[PDB]
């Protein structure tokens, strides 16, 4: 529980990015100088502490543990205002360090920017909420920076690691007890162009050094190393960190490559190998083009005192030599098997010398080939290896095993093989086998033609497969001499690390079909090593390289799946109740991430079924899909950019019920139960007799016309039932992008709105009838949805038959992820060979409605112990990128049983916020009619192409409806539909996000990969206005900044109408009755004429006399305490009513929240004299409130009191009402003592007291008296309210009071306006029972409060109350 005090200061240096701290006087530098960074100091800023050899620009690590309050003294020294902003802490408004309009007072604006040469102090209390849980690494790593100017401060330096660990796991010096060494790395992309001194620069660095020249990291042998990898970049950049020859453990997954996104952080294991020096690099092709490397040195330390654990079995069982002969060979290859060319390339040329059309494409690749004999004299290997194209033979390696690799280069250029993630185990030590590795342990002889040599690979007990992992892991292998132009060449491979023990080089399990190799390789022929002979010699053109391309650099590059273009890959085939093993890998020099989608089928990923998978460059990912829905489907890439879109693999799914036939085609197999071992000609007949799914469906009968009830009949074969009917339609409306931030709310970059921000686009709108004649108005729950369509929700095992009617000018359809469905209910129109009866769902014509029947099942539900609900999405699928853009998109939520109300399907457990972090390229949208356009000067001038309106739900700034209470669990359904090379790192200011499930991981920010629908849980920390934003600077500066509001926990306070705060003139009504004035209606109790009534109730509608309450200030109101008024055996009360709210007196909105009607009809009060309390489920913010009765007993008559809290601040009783403020805290000078009155003691002044109420009194009745409030700590006091005392056959109260406040209790600093040193006179009260509320223009941030009754009517009396919250 120790307090950790750190000292930092942002100071200027002269950095050169070169490895040298001091090597020579003269400097030859890549263009950058004079940056600013902050470094740690000794206490009281004596002199700078020595910096580590590794951390050049990386700041000091501010280590801490939960329960430790850390104070950072920030004495700025650079010549620019700056600040420090954390990332994963429940920091307050005084230590946030971020400058936006939070409507906070000037006392709390000092943290946003400190002037140079002026000090401050940052306090970040760490609690159990923002700390590591079980199943979580001991130390969580975050990054803190300067929030004054995120674009300019980062690029000029100003970065620091931030570790928050568990309890008792941190030493005095900040080192974990269990880990021998901890190393902090910063893969940052510094840009000196957007810096203090603009010099053209794009250097790619680790820590503060460029070109992989950071000094080597020296570690001992077989050591436990904990890594803290940070990645930051001003623009969207992706880091794919790879530890060559090593394996790490990240989030209970043993992986060789760690993937990071800009402005993120990660921690992981590492167990070091015996000897030798390795290298770590980045697998991103543009990152590998530059250096971005670090060298890790492993030296056998004699003084290490190695335990010699020797944890190994070394017993003959479960191991075999498994010799593999993979001698590479130079071949000719056809990227497009246009003519039926099968079984690889035994026959070589058959060439027409034309790149297009028939064979003769002549893309001369060097692929790996498998042999069987020592001398390689005969090929000797020819498995049925069709549809496995340019791929090295697959190596299946068990745990504990070893294997042998032999090459014989039959090409001209020397080549090699690099086991990527295959020498993951500590590579066997060598003395001469290094083969001039270049001091990197990289075994590359670069085998010459007619040369042969052998590699040794192995594995220890600790292995990449883990308990929470797939059966077999995927890891590729390639060459090292030139990565780009050999990946562009045929030197490609893929091998598996199978945890399953029973493989024996025959097969893993002959019950799961193995469609092992599906590799999206992008071979760039313009980068091919054999370009000169290929391109020129075999065309009707002269001899020029011609790499400047009108088309060539785009025409020659071909995206293929296993070396075959998807336009000529024959359809696949798997039968019913079959498991299929898929091993994907993105290896082509695309530099862009790739996502894939299974139509009608879902994976198993961890313990989730994801239905969509994202691929990173040179990282292997393996999933297993089980066939469940009959018919034909496909795999497709959802990136769907005009570059590299057509990547589709069509696979069938048939009931393979005729098991009597023995002849099963060997590969591409319908697998029998018994395990025997101890293009064209694929998806055709002689496959086990496959029943035509289009004429033998049991789910759908095609003899008669399609009926949704008939289809849902077979779906509802169980007791679940629960049909959920949704009537939805597509309508074209004029949409606002910036109308909420035109002149108010958050800052705007679209100054003066050069365009109207009123683009026309089509959206989803829900209806209640099948006639589509009446609309269902959007309530307050969904007012944050914006452009998103209605929330379609259902339970598990349910069937959702949805009726969709097109009301636009173009055909639109409806396609839903995750949920199971027939081909008769789908939105995608591909070549599925379907009849015309399955093609009526593909496109829905205007003025026509089609009913879709989806069946929620076990695959579409959340985990067993995980989050309650999980999110999918539905969108028009006639043309996706033209349909998700233009506004056709919506959320689809599925939850476990017993969570949604039957009549209205809304979960009552937790609030749900659906946010679609996507940007809308309006050029892609339809209705993009350009008139008098092209007036823009640059290609990035106007927001039609320069800015894609980076928005959260269609609104660039200040998305409304984001309201939640503090200390409240809310469920966040973060979505990202399709997209392309755009990963959003979602950051909530002052909040930490928990990833629920079977592991319970806690994060500060979440990188949102495209196509991922991640559901999280968040607990609000403190009230106020906090900023929701993506953490990338350049996308945040121009959008994605929604200030969301966190309300007080106790927002149930009388907003007036009973105490007397609301003036008599602030209340009006539509009609009268005679002496039943609207003035009397506000009072909750008392009075002979005590309420408001009218003559009679209307008939056609409410059309009822309303009553309006004025506030002169927007406040949060949560409920209303309505009651009747009975008098002389006559009773009257409002039985039913609805409430309308508005900020001004023009735009009136009727309240409807969680109600199965057009508007809410509150249940009213059954009998008079009984206070009935109602609650508004989302609290409403407004200034005027109109409540109008709809039904009542006899003549309507109403008394009303409003409950709520003040907005944009802490307005809660700090005490003085409940027992929170002890009697021993507060006191005063002198009390009146009388025998009959006993003691008129202090500490009895409380907001409401009765009997012998003791408000306050004085035994002298003079000017110098006061009442003192002694809070335990420094608190923020906002408002004070006074109410005098009881009549007591007299009339005693105060007229005017003056305030002095102090912290130590001796200073007594008066509170006054900036006029002069005279106490400000505060308004008193006239009523004996009335409450008069006084606000503070600056809030008194102090401990002690003195209030002095300067002006008094009689013996001084006072029953005060205080409001506010704790500071930290
Ligand atoms: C790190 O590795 C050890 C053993 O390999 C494992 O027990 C632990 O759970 C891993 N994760 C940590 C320490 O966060
Ligand atoms: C060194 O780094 C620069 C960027 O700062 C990069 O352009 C250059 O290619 C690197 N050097 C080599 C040999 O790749
Ligand atoms: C659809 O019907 C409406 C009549 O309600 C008609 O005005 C419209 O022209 C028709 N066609 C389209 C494409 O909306
Ligand atoms: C929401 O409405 C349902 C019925 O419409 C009701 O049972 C439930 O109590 C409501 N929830 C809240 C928080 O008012």
């Amino acid at each position: 529980a120790q307090l950790r005090q750190f000292y930092v200061a942002a100071q200027g240096i002269s950095w050169s990015y070169r490895p040298e701290p001091t090597n020579s006087s003269l400097n030859l530098s890549v263009t950058s100088f004079k940056k600013i960074v902050y470094r740690e100091y000794e206490p009281y800023f004596k002199k700078e502490k020595p910096q580590s050899t590794i951390s050049g620009l990386l700041g000091p690590t501010l280590y801490a543990e939960v329960g430790d309050i850390i104070k950072v003294h920030f004495k700025n020294k650079a010549d620019k205002p700056l600040s420090i902003h954390p990332q994963g802490i429940r920091y307050s408004k005084l230590s946030e360090g971020a400058s936006y309009l939070d409507h906070t007072f000037p006392a709390e604006k000092m943290d946003d920017a400190v002037a140079p040469g002026r000090e401050y102090t940052y306090e970040w209390s760490i609690s159990e909420d923002s700390g590591p849980t079980h199943d979580d690494p001991p130390c969580l790593t975050h990054i803190y920076y300067s929030h004054e100017n995120l674009i300019e401060d980062f690029n000029s330096g100003l970065i620091g690691p931030l570790l928050i660990c568990k309890k008792g796991t941190l030493t005095e010096g900040g080192t974990q007890k269990t880990f021998d060494k901890q190393i902090v790395l910063l893969f940052a992309v510094f840009d000196e162009s957007k810096s203090w001194s603009q010099s053209s620069s794009l250097m790619y660095t680790v820590n503060g050094y460029v070109n992989g020249t950071m000094p080597d990291i020296t570690v001992c042998a077989h050591d436990h190393i904990s890594w803290h990898l940070l990645g930051m970049s001003s623009g969207p950049e992706l880091f794919s960190i790879h530890f060559n020859g090593q394996v790490l453990e990240q989030n209970h997954h043993k992986v060789s490559a760690i993937t990071l996104v800009s402005a993120t952080s990660t921690t992981a294991n590492m167990t070091v190998g015996p000897e030798g020096k390795w290298i770590i690099s980045s697998l991103t092709p543009k990152h590998l083009q530059a250096g971005m490397q670090a060298y890790i040195d492993i030296k056998n330390c004699p003084k290490k005192t190695r335990n010699l654990k020797k944890i190994t079995r070394e017993q003959r069982r479960h191991m075999k030599r498994w010799e593999y002969f993979i001698a590479a060979e130079e071949v000719i290859w056809d990227y497009a098997p246009v003519i039926p060319a099968n079984m690889d390339k035994k026959y070589r040329s058959q060439h027409l010398d034309n790149f297009s059309n028939q064979i003769g494409k002549h893309y001369k690749k060097v692929m790996y080939t498998q042999y069987e004999d020592e001398s390689f004299t005969k090929h000797t290997v020819n498995p049925n290896m069709k549809e496995d194209g340019i791929l090295g033979p697959i190596i299946r390696a068990q745990v504990r095993d070893t294997l042998k690799i032999v090459f014989k280069n039959m090409a001209s250029r020397p080549y090699s093989i690099y086991p990527h993630g295959v020498t993951f185990s500590p590579y066997e030590d060598e003395v001469n086998s290094s083969f001039t590795s270049g001091r990197n342990n990289t075994m590359i002889r670069a085998v010459q033609p007619g040369e042969t040599y052998t590699y040794k690979w192995n594995i220890l007990e600790f292995d990449e497969p883990t308990e929470n992992d797939a059966q077999c892991l995927t890891r590729p292998y390639y060459s090292d001499v030139d990565i780009m132009r050999d990946i562009a060449s045929g030197l490609i491979g893929l091998l598996l690390i199978c945890k399953s023990r029973s493989l024996d080089r025959r097969g893993i399990q002959r019950a799961a079909d193995i469609e092992q190799q599906a590799v999206f390789a992008v071979f760039d022929e313009n980068k091919s090593w054999y370009l000169e002979d290929n391109i020129n010699k075999f065309c009707e053109n002269p001899d020029e390289v011609k790499r400047d391309d009108p088309k060539f650099y785009e025409s020659n590059i071909m995206s293929t799946i296993n070396g075959y273009v998807p336009e000529s890959i024959t359809t696949l085939g798997f039968c019913f109740d079959d498991t299929v093993q898929w091993h994907f890998c993105s290896v082509g020099t695309q530099n862009e991430i790739l996502t894939i989608h299974f139509t009608g089928h879902s994976f198993i990923y961890g313990k989730r079924h994801e239905d969509t998978l994202t691929l990173f460059p040179m990282r292997g990912e393996s999933v297993t899909v089980t066939m469940d829905n009959v018919g034909t489907w496909m795999l497709t890439s959802m990136n769907s950019s005009p570059r590299s879109k057509k990547l589709r693999l069509k696979f069938r799914d048939v009931k393979c019920i005729p098991d009597d036939d023995e002849d099963s085609y060997e590969i591409f197999e319908p697998p029998e139960s018994t395990v025997m071992a101890t293009e064209d000609d694929y998806a055709e007949i002689d496959y086990v007799p496959y029943d035509d799914p289009y004429k033998t469906d049991v789910r759908t009968n095609i003899n008669s016309s399609r009926d949704p009830d008939n289809i849902a009949a077979w779906y509802l074969r169980s007791n679940n039932g629960n049909r959920r009917n949704y009537y939805i339609a597509a309508e074209e409306i004029s949409w606002d992008y910036s109308e909420f931030v035109q002149r108010e709310t958050d800052i705007e970059d679209s100054d003066d709105i050069p365009e109207d921000t009123t683009y026309k686009k089509v959206v989803f709108r829900k209806y209640l009838d099948s006639t589509f004649t009446k609309r269902d108005p959007r309530g307050e729950y969904e007012e944050h949805l914006g452009i998103l369509g209605p929330i379609i929700r259902a339970e598990v095992d349910d069937v959702i038959q949805v009726r969709f009617k097109n009301l636009a000018s173009r055909p639109y359809s409806l396609h839903a992820h995750g949920l199971s469905y027939e081909k008769s209910s789908e939105g995608k129109t591909y070549e599925d060979d379907s009849p015309e009866w399955f093609k009526e769902d593909n496109a829905v014509q205007p003025n026509s409605s089609y009913t879709y029947v989806w069946h929620a099942t076990e695959r579409s539900g959340p985990e067993s112990p995980g989050s309650a609900c999980r999110a999918w999405a539905y969108y028009s699928a006639v043309n996706p990128e033209k349909d998700i853009h233009s506004g056709l998109i919506g959320p689809l939520l599925i939850c476990q049983k017993g969570i949604l109300h039957k009549d209205s399907n809304m979960p009552m457990d937790m609030r749900e916020f659906v946010l679609l972090f996507m940007t809308f390229d309006e050029k892609k949208s339809w209705y993009y009619e350009k008139k008098s356009r092209s007036s823009w000067r640059l290609t990035s001038s106007e927001m039609k192409k320069s800015h894609e309106f980076h928005a959260i739900n269609g609104m660039i700034y200040s998305l409304p409806g984001l309201k939640m209470y503090e200390q409240e669990w809310v469920r966040l359904h973060l979505l990202n539909i399709g997209g392309s090379q755009d990963i959003h790192v979602v950051h909530f200011h002052g909040q930490t996000l928990l990833e629920n499930g079977n592991k319970q991981h806690q994060l500060g920010v979440w990188p949102l990969l495209p196509g991922s629908f991640k559901t999280l849980e968040m607990k609000a920390s403190k009230p106020g206005w906090w900023l929701l934003n993506t953490e990338v600077g350049e996308n945040q500066r121009a959008g994605m900044q929604t200030p969301f509001l966190i309300m007080d926990r106790d927002c149930r306070m009388p907003m007036g109408l009973s105490t007397g705060i609301i003036s008599d003139s602030q209340i009006k009504a539509s009609e009268f009755l005679g002496y039943w004035e609207p003035r009397l209606a506000r009072l909750n109790n008392g009075g002979s004429y005590n309420a408001w009534s009218v003559e009679k109730l209307a008939a056609e509608f409410a059309s009822k006399p309303w009553i309006q309450v004025d506030m002169q200030k927007e406040v949060i109101i949560t409920g209303i305490q309505t009651q009747g008024a009975k008098h002389y055996l006559k009773s009257c009360y409002t039985t039913e009513f609805y409430v309308a709210y508005s900020s001004n007196q023009i735009n009136w909105q009727i309240f409807k929240g969680n109600s199965t009607r057009n508007v809410m009809y509150f249940n009213g009060n059954s009998d008079a004299s009984t206070i009935k309390e109602n609650q508004f489920d989302p609290p409403i913010v407004a200034r005027y409130i109109r409540i109008s009765p709809t039904r009542a007993y006899n003549r309507p008559t109403l008394r009303l009191e409003l409950q709520g809290c003040e907005v944009n601040g802490c307005s809660t009783p700090l005490g003085m009402e409940n027992g929170k403020i002890e009697n021993k805290q507060i006191t005063a000078s002198s009390f009146k003592k009388s025998w009959w009155g006993d003691y008129w003691e202090p500490f009895r002044a409380r907001l409401n007291a009765q009997g012998r109420v003791n408000a306050w009194q004085a035994k002298a009745n003079n000017n110098k008296q006061w009442l003192e409030i002694d809070l335990l700590k420094i608190k923020k006091i906002t408002a004070i309210i006074t109410q005098g005392c009881k009549s007591l056959s007299s009339e005693m109260y105060v007229k005017s009071y003056t305030i002095h406040y102090s912290e130590q209790g001796v200073e007594w600093k008066p509170y006054r306006l900036k006029s002069s040193m005279v106490d400000k006179i505060f308004e008193g009260n006239t009523n004996t029972k009335g409450h008069v509320k006084n606000f503070f223009n600056p809030p008194i941030i102090s401990r002690f409060i003195r209030v002095i009754p300067k002006t008094w009517n009689q013996s001084i009396a006072l029953r005060l109350e205080l409001f506010g919250c704790d500071i930290y």
